[PDB]
């Protein structure tokens, strides 16, 4: 079995191009969630999977935003930067419904050695989505879903293997759901069709995945801005929508990939992966609300955006083992390629609709005005290309009890834009990694790593002493020290880390030829301690979660103005706890569940003069699983934000947004 006691977490995960590694063999803080856990949470997106019990992950928790939004180790981790089966550029751009995945894997911290630079250059962590393939036994499950107030849905999952040796597999997933959600005047529509094909040969293997997805929100949440002069007013009740009720966002995503492996011997393997995807995004609504008085007056400017992006992606390489003296080597060498082309259509100012719409956030009957026709004109075409070449070796001493991993990767990046007159060139950087793992016993591992993340370099403006200079890719740097303990059915991780991340800015205090200079002297430093755990500490009980302390400090900022201040948006303290308790009832198993998610305050600006308080959220759940004439049936009921706590937290692009209100979810599932 791959799965740990309880069924919710897997025992191994993909560690970029080092491939599959077990929990106690992995000198990084990783976790992998099963499809069972996904169905048990009734998760509708990736955030609801990876944020529920992990204290190193934070979301502002808004309902029906234009994308998912989460941080890992106190840094942004962009939805653009998820991998599928280890390959970037395939998954949906902004929001991914998790019906098509057998695992959701999280690797905490930056990982450029392992993965290369993902398209948006975030460095918080890597989320890897592993698709489903057909199990040996024919399989068909139908599930009907409900989410308050009036969203109804279904999901069908069928699988079957063919050939004399079941060497071919086919796995199909289909999902649709539609209707009013828990926020007033907001509705959500989701559609997925997916396909997982595989062929197992004697010396060779091929895996194909393709999918078609739709995500649509009417009454999309955009959030709102505040100033120090006016203040942050008390949050309205939690089901309030503070963006136009006619506003909407729609993302269509299509993707396909193929992987191939060829075993030359038991010591040498080649592999290749190729994929492509398409994203069509449209948005019509507020570009931002602004709170203009302490009585709750709100001023919302309107904007429109569409973009189309075509992506291509590849990763090919060789893996091998050999021995020298009493040292075992496991090596890999790979090359990656990513390219996208993009068209952007946009109104900054919409004709007829440049006067902002004036409301009050506490109003039960806001007048949002008419809905402008959607006609954004073409603005610019843009491209992004990346490529990389990586080498690594894992050396093992003393019967596999000491493992030293060394490697490096060369990374190249180039961006173009059809409205940029400044020069456009590729830039490169070399990023090393080293990680040490010691097995004290066969139940206890201690580990340390140094590893980097990469972000494309900014370009100096025409106003600067160094006008049009393009910086090389910028290096985020992690040191980590950790301890892992597997007691058998229950496991612990304790880790400490320090991660520095640079930023770049125009600096009026460093004059060259009497002009401001563009520099990469900016720095944020996140130090943290994480204690987390999972599994079944007693019979019939499951328990997952942990506690983190995080110190996310702006150590160097423009002019020194904000030196020593705390980073925006993320909390310093998190405690999360998910529990499940099983009990035999009639002809089936009843499970009760509860979650608590407690966080401390967050700063809203880098001056640290505005903040929002901490908050504690509770969720409860019941689940009944039985057979009806010998067919497995599972009934599920959940309530999220049970106390209907109203809270502000920080999303992308704007200062504040309301967290999701109390939400009920029901589902029933039936195996044929």
């Amino acid at each position: 079995d791959d799965t740990y006691a309880g069924g919710q977490v897997a025992t191994s995960s993909n560690v970029g191009f080092l491939g599959s590694k077990k929990f106690l063999d992995t000198p990084f803080n990783t976790i992998s969630y099963t499809d069972k856990y996904i169905e048990d949470k009734q998760a509708k997106d990736i955030t609801e999977v990876i944020a529920a019990t992990d204290p190193s992950i934070y979301t502002n928790g808004a309902s029906g935003g234009w994308s998912e939004n989460y941080y890992i180790r106190g840094y942004a981790s962009s939805t653009n930067d998820m991998s599928m089966n280890g390959l970037f550029g395939i998954t949906p751009f902004y929001r991914t419904s998790p019906e098509m995945f057998g695992r959701v894997e999280v690797l905490k911290g930056p990982s450029a050695l392992l993965n290369g630079m993902p398209p948006a250059g975030s460095v918080g962590g890597t989320v890897n989505l592993v698709t489903k393939y057909a199990a040996d036994e024919p399989f068909a499950r139908l599930t009907t879903t409900y989410m308050s107030d009036a969203q109804f849905g279904g999901h069908v999952d069928v699988g079957r293997r063919f050939g004399e040796n079941k060497e071919f597999g086919v796995r199909i997933n289909g999902m649709y759901r539609d209707g009013d959600a828990a926020v007033n005047d907001q509705s959500k529509e989701s559609r997925l069709f997916s396909l997982g094909l595989d062929w197992q040969g004697e010396n060779a293997r091929v895996f194909v995945d393709a999918y078609d997805a739709l995500d649509h929100v009417d009454g999309v949440t955009r959030g709102v801005n505040v100033s120090t002069a006016v203040g942050i007013p008390k949050p309205p009740k939690a089901d309030t929508l503070l963006s136009p009720d006619w506003g909407s966002v729609e993302t269509k995503d299509k993707g396909a990939m193929i992987r191939g492996e060829y075993d030359f011997s038991d010591q040498l393997m080649a592999y290749a992966a190729y994929g492509q995807s398409t994203t069509e995004y449209k948005y019509n609504g507020a570009s931002a609300g602004t709170i203009t008085s302490s009585t709750g007056t709100l001023s919302s400017t309107l904007g429109q955006l569409a973009f189309d992006v075509d992506k291509k992606s590849a990763d090919a390489g060789f893996k091998g083992k050999f021995e020298t003296g009493s040292v075992k080597h496991q090596w890999v060498a790979n090359a990656t390629y990513y390219n996208h082309t993009q068209d952007d259509y946009s109104y900054r100012i919409i004709p007829g609709f440049s006067d902002p719409v004036i409301t009050n956030i506490y109003d039960p009957n806001p007048n949002w005005g008419p809905k402008p026709e959607f006609t954004p004109p073409f603005l610019f075409h843009s491209t992004l290309s990346t490529s990389s070449f990586g080498l690594a070796d894992t050396l093992s001493f003393a019967q596999d009890k000491v493992q030293l991993t060394l490697g490096l990767r060369h990374q190249t990046v180039k961006a173009t834009s059809s409205v940029n007159t400044l020069p456009e060139n590729a830039k490169s950087a070399t990023t090393p990694g080293v990680a040490l793992l010691i097995k004290a016993t066969d139940k206890i591992s201690v580990y340390a790593n140094y590893i980097e993340g990469l972000t494309k370099g900014d370009q100096a403006p025409a106003t600067a002493s160094n006008p049009g200079e393009i910086f090389p890719p910028q290096k985020t740097k992690q040191q980590e020290l950790g301890l892992k303990v597997d007691l058998g059915t229950f496991a612990h991780t304790l880790s400490a880390f320090e991660i520095t991340k640079p930023s770049s800015y125009l600096d009026p205090s460093k004059l060259v030829n009497n002009l401001p200079t563009f520099v990469s002297d900016g720095e944020q430093r996140n130090r943290g301690i994480e204690w987390s755990f999972f599994g079944s500490p007693i019979e019939h009980v499951r328990l997952m979660g942990g506690f983190t302390y995080l110190d996310p400090e702006l150590t160097k900022t423009k002019s020194g103005g904000n030196d020593g201040h705390t980073a925006v948006a993320v909390p310093k303290n998190q405690a999360k706890l998910g529990a499940e308790w099983d009990t035999q009832v009639a002809q089936g198993t009843l499970t009760l569940s509860g979650n608590i998610n407690a966080v401390s305050k967050q700063y809203i600006n880098a001056e640290n003069t505005l903040s929002v308080p901490g908050r504690t959220l509770l969720d409860v759940g019941a689940r009944y699983s039985t057979k009806v004439e010998d067919h497995p049936v599972t009934f599920r009921a959940n309530i999220y934000n049970l106390t209907n706590k109203a809270y502000w937290a920080q999303p992308q692009l704007t200062n504040l947004a309301l967290g999701a209100p109390r939400t009920y979810m029901l589902s029933v599932s039936y195996d044929f």
